[PDB]
């Protein structure tokens, strides 16, 4: 691939990550450090205020510690259309048999939430509603039983990626890299994955090169953060089976249940 | 780095990887590909071909050959131990760093050098003298016979890439330098020795591949290949601990995998 064409791929997956996802990491981080305030959720009492005053739409309609995890396993539901329509962008990704598109996504998704999950992450907590609320990471993290410890492994997660100081132009190929990986289990023509993978990895290395020249061999160390990527998402299923066994307290109507399975 | 200095590099950590491992891919691939007569491996398939091997190159078979695996194992600690202490700048860490690298560090190692003694039918043992087949490993009782399986399949996509001993040394250099191990006091020095080390393969590998296209994205993203399989067979172990009471684990190794 020629210089420019790389540049013109960059581009072009730019624009349609800003078009695809509500809420950029440039502007999460506005809020985040306070360069219109959002509602803080820190304790119980701020909660139950943050719901009948702002309506978040995954914190409404029970114990809380469960609704809590509710809202987040309803809000990863929205992100996976968003993510499904971004990679519609990525060239070449439709022209993929249907059935490893679906298989592409299927096992894609969630190392892709995790990684923009950080953008909307610091240390002290977690951006809601399209920037407009803040939930704290001692609130979170103060759950009972296996719901408190659910949620800090995440924040673990976003402080090491962010020190990485990727921005959204950085972050729209390494989703697309994500996305299209000839490994998944199932793939039926993996050849026209790998070809497009290669593409967009030639994209990332010259991009990072030319936004951040000074960093180091900063596209090898993204690709190693594909290590914890992977390996977060599988003790996540881990801890997701530990909850489905031993609660009780977990029934949605079931149609719910089909929605957000 | 000056591109240079990366060769110089290289060329100190192969020189370095020959004199620390004493069978090399280079020697494996001319033992599997054959079409020689003074190399030939003798061929372990089932359990007379094993009793037979055992006079050419106690108790259960397969226990004895797990217990074959512990001790080499043990042995490639060894090596790689000595390796790493030839990476420029190792040995001037914080030692409970060093210890840390190693920790975590050797069986990721172990699996990547394997490959090398791999192909889809089974693998080398006893310095090449032998060759015991996939199937004769898969049809072991018990957990041993799915121990052995998961090796092979990395095996086949990691040969893929026809890395050669030139290259893998730098790429061994790289997952011992790893700053994200848990428990280390030091992370700067040990990142800084892995961008010159990173450097070092990247150059490596597009002046030895250089149709090889992306081969230094695609190199590092077997990494994750890597840090699953260590995951597996960790809890592979466990099962084993619990169920044979009277099986024993070398100390080295034992230390190794406490946390
Ligand atoms: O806006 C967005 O892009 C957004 C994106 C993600 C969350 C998210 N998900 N997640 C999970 O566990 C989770 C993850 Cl990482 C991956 C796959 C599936 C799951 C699932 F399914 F198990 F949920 C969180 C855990 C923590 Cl600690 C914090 C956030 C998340 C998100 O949370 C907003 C939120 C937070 C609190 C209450 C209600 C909503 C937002
Ligand atoms: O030459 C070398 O560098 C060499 C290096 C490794 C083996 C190795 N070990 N290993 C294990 O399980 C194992 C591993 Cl990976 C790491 C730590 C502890 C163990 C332990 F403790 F579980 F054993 C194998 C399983 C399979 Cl399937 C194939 C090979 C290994 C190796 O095996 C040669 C061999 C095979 C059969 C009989 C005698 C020797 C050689």
């Amino acid at each position: 691939m020629e210089s420019a064409d790389l540049r013109a791929l960059a581009k072009h997956l730019y624009d349609s990550y800003i078009k695809s996802f509500p809420l950029t990491k440039a502007k999460a981080r506005a809020i985040l450090t306070g360069k219109k305030s959002p509602f803080v959720i820190y304790d119980m009492n701020s909660l139950m205020m943050g719901e009948d005053k702002i309506k978040f739409k995954h914190i409404t309609p029970k114990e809380v510690a469960i609704r809590i995890f509710q809202g987040c396993q309803f809000r990863s539901v929205e992100a996976v259309q968003e993510i499904t329509e971004y990679a519609k962008s990525i060239p070449g990704f439709v022209n993929l048999d249907l059935n490893d598109q679906v298989t592409l996504l299927k096992y894609g998704v969630h190392e892709i939430i995790y990684t923009m999950l950080a953008s909307l992450m610091n240390k002290d907590g977690v951006l809601i509603s399209e920037g407009q609320g803040f939930m704290t990471r001692e609130f979170l993290k103060s759950l009972r039983k296996p719901f408190g410890d659910f949620m800090e492994p995440k924040f673990e997660f976003a402080v090491k990626f962010n020190a990485l100081e990727l921005d959204d132009s950085d972050l729209a190929i390494f989703i697309a890299v994500i996305i299209l990986s000839g490994d998944r289990p199932g793939l039926l023509n993996v050849k026209p994955i790998e070809d497009i993978q290669d593409n967009l990895l030639q994209a990332l290395e010259l991009q990072l090169k030319l936004n951040h020249p000074e960093s180091s061999q900063l596209f090898a160390k993204l690709l190693q953060k594909m290590t914890d990527l992977r390996q977060i998402v599988t003790e996540h299923v881990q801890l997701l089976q530990v909850i489905k066994k031993t609660e009780t307290d977990m029934s949605l109507h079931p149609l719910l249940q089909e929605i957000y399975k």
